[PDB]
């Protein structure tokens, strides 16, 4: 009773629905199936209808409500319901009353229409098409950026909105007050705001929003934390805004809109310019549709309060799991065209599953989506494009853990060579402290390896000691090992209220310098770095607090949602409080503090050869600088004595050292190179005129 190419169109849409195991065989299913059927095709065509626009919406119509069956134990299989077996029956009754041979396609597409609640008849009305068109083929024959939301719904530019009913409700809603029209989407990024406002210019054009919203056009203005760059943002908005309050049901659609207000401007319009048009000051009255982030509503919205009061907030909240499923699967069938690829029930579950697990700083349905996009370009680079098929949660894990991180770098080369000689190479440029180098290496080592923490710094380290023996020394040189930047910040600096009486008395808040810009600022602009804060005994509370949650973290929230990194920090803080007598330590800073660290890396006096050392160290510096001019510097052992005994003092360290070889090696060489025995090269001889305390300085010309 019916056609060859009919039953092969039934057999292709039920191999189909075997595949993606499908429980359901439905109407949509039917008419899918239709579209490629010949004498259905042909009927379609005539009626000018996109085929492949129809194609798209029954698939995702498809998937979205159509259960999947893959289990265990005693289940069933594919099953026509029952209405889709009354479309066909439907189909055999004309026909065989017609006086026709067999069934045909576009016999089933006539029998589809009188399915009056299904998507499939439904989806054929959008389209235009009518029973009676079947029946007579049967029988015989502002200015740039994103503007026009309306036009770019009646095109194909905005990509479908699935769900979220009940917040287009709530928005058109609003919109239709009298006072209080202004609907304010907040929700976290990622979440669908913009889709929402997209999705409602889709309804406008659809017609699915009632009379008095049929002539509104929804306009998104050219945006995109502050806004203040040449031109004239207060002549340019009041011409825009009379354009749009130009006697007209027009909608302006102002995505982030906590840039233009509430943070700060610098020009004379932006939150003023906008306040006049809101409820009547012209002749006019325009609506607007903002959206923003929970943060920045509570904030810089409702407190500092731009117009907080004319907008009304609809909570946009992420999706669930099981609505975000629902939500890939209807975008699923574009990706699966654009990719040439198919997407496993069970890969979609677990985009949605492991992105929320493992992807915790961004929300759904965003980052399933990134996933899914993800997903099916890799499978370019493997050769051609592998179809995939009962399989492909393990691509979906590949791909996650790639977004979720996984920056290497440390094997059989390059870092291993600076690691296996931090060591040597820190104990060749500081002294006297071959434990403390040993187990700051150690620690830098372990986390080098990947062994550690992911939320927490590289290294959180307490430098303990005496001054001038080489604690802030160690932290230079660690950052130029490393090769990273070095981020300094003294806490003396930071005390909140203690400098006052001399000259420098700014102290409003300091913590404020730390969070409204500094600390985080350095952080972000350098994420691998050695942060130095000296003396942190001096330091006020308020910072050990932000200190502790960085220890903890691993992050720090200032200057407007901004997030810094400390992922790849080593954290370092010198102090001088107790004095390296361990147990002083334990006084000074709270066991909460100490316990949060990876090590207190004590660090000793230093010994009389430490000192000669140092001075050794001093002098070859400045032999390094004095043999590539030809001139040779030898130094007496007395000299050196008294050196030693010159630049370092018991409470001041090698403070001193700097300065004393300055004084007594490098400026009584200054005329001799200049305008003396020096000029063309030489010999200088240092020593020690012995009853007199004072060094003795020989010189001979590169004419011996
Ligand atoms: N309900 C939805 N249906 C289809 N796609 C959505 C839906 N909600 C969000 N998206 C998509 O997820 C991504 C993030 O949505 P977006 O509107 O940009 O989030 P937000 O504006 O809140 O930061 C965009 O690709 C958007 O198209
Ligand atoms: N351990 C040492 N080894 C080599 N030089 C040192 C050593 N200790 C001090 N110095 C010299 O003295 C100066 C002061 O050292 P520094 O690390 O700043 O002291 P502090 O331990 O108070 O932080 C250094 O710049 C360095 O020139
Ligand atoms: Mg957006
Ligand atoms: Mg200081
Ligand atoms: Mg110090």
């Amino acid at each position: 009773m019916l056609n060859q190419e009919l039953e092969l169109s039934l057999n292709m849409a039920f191999a189909r629905a075997r595949e993606h195991r499908h429980e359901f065989m439905t109407v949509e299913h039917l008419l899918l199936a239709l579209l490629s059927n010949p004498s259905a095709r042909e009927a379609l065509e005539a009626c000018s209808v996109d085929l492949v626009a129809l194609r798209q919406e029954l698939e995702a119509f498809i998937e979205q409500t159509t259960p999947v069956l893959p289990a265990s134990e005693e289940e069933r299989d594919t099953q026509p319901t029952l209405s889709f077996q009354r479309v066909l029956q439907r189909a055999v009754f004309h026909v065989q009353s017609s006086g026709r041979n067999e069934v045909t396609g576009a016999n089933v597409l006539v029998a589809i229409f009188s399915e009056q609640e299904s998507q499939a008849a439904y989806l054929l009305r959008k389209h235009e098409v009518s029973r009676l068109d079947v029946v007579n083929f049967i029988s015989h024959g502002l200015e740039n950026f994103t503007t026009n939301l309306n036009q770019l719904a009646r095109v194909g530019g905005i990509d479908p909105l699935i769900g979220r009913e009940k917040e287009l409700e709530r928005a058109i809603q609003v919109l239709c007050r009298r006072r209080k029209n202004n609907p304010l989407l907040v929700g976290e990024s990622g979440v669908g705001k913009t889709a929402i406002a997209e999705g409602l210019a889709w309804r406008i054009v659809q017609g699915d929003v009632p009379e008095v919203m049929a002539d509104c056009t929804i306009y998104s203005l050219d945006i995109g934390a502050g806004t203040k760059y040449r031109g004239d943002f207060e002549k340019r908005f009041k011409a825009l805004l009379k354009q749009l309050e130009q006697d007209t049901n027009s909608i302006l659609f102002i995505d982030e809109i906590h840039t233009i207000i509430g943070a700060g401007a610098a020009s004379g319009g932006q939150v003023d310019a906008a306040n006049l048009i809101k409820p009547l000051l012209s002749s006019g009255k325009i609506r607007v549709i903002g959206s923003t982030t929970y943060q920045e509503f509570s904030n810089i919205f409702e407190k500092d309060r731009a117009l907080a009061r004319r907008f009304q907030k609809i909570d946009i909240t992420e999706p669930s799991i099981e609505e975000t499923v629902q939500i890939i699967n209807g975008l699923k069938p574009k990706y699966e065209a654009h990719h040439d690829v198919r997407y496993t029930a069970k890969a979609v579950r677990a985009a949605v599953e492991l992105a929320v697990k493992y992807i915790n700083d961004r929300h759904l349905p965003d980052k399933a989506i990134d996933v899914i996009d993800e997903a099916g370009a890799r499978a370019r680079l493997m050769p051609v494009s592998k179809r995939k098929k009962t399989v492909n949660v393990a691509d979906i894990e590949s791909v996650v853990a790639r977004i979720a991180r996984i920056p290497e770098k440390s094997v059989s080369q390059s870092d291993r060579d600076t690691l296996k000689n931090l060591g040597d190479r820190l104990k060749m440029l500081v002294f006297g402290q071959d434990k403390a180098i040993e187990a700051l290496t150690e620690a830098i080592k372990m986390a080098r390896a990947g062994l550690g923490h992911e939320h927490k710094p590289v290294g959180s380290f307490l430098f303990a000691g005496p001054t001038g023996v080489g604690k802030t020394e160690v932290t230079v040189q660690l950052s130029k090992a490393l090769g990273i930047e070095l981020l300094r910040f003294d806490m003396s600096e930071y005390m909140e209220r203690h400098t006052v009486s001399r000259l420098i008395g700014a102290p409003p808040g300091y913590v404020g310098f730390d969070q409204g810009g500094l600390l985080t600022d350095a952080v972000i602009k350098h994420p691998h770095a050695v942060l130095l804060l000296d003396e942190i005994e001096k330091a006020h509370p308020d910072v050990f607090n932000i200190l502790l949650q960085v220890m903890d973290n691993g992050t720090l929230t200032d200057n407007n949602g901004r997030k810094a990194d400390f992922r790849n920090v080593v954290l370092v803080m010198t102090t001088n409080a107790g004095v390296r007598a361990m147990e002083e330590i334990k006084k000074i800073f709270t066991p909460e503090f100490r316990n949060r660290l990876d090590n207190i890396i004590w660090f000793d006096h230093l010994s009389t050869d430490v000192i000669h050392q140092v001075v050794d160290k001093f002098i070859v510096e400045l032999q390094v600088q004095l043999d590539q001019k030809g001139v040779s510097l030898e130094v007496s052992q007395e000299a050196r004595n008294w050196l030693a005994e010159k630049g370092y003092d018991r409470a001041m360290g090698a403070r001193p050292m700097a300065r004393v070889i300055q004084d007594n090696l490098k400026k009584p060489l200054a005329n001799e190179l200049l305008f003396g025995s020096l000029v063309d090269g030489g010999q200088v001889t240092v020593a020690l005129d012995k009853e007199k305390n004072e060094l003795t300085y020989g010189f001979q010309s590169a004419q011996k």
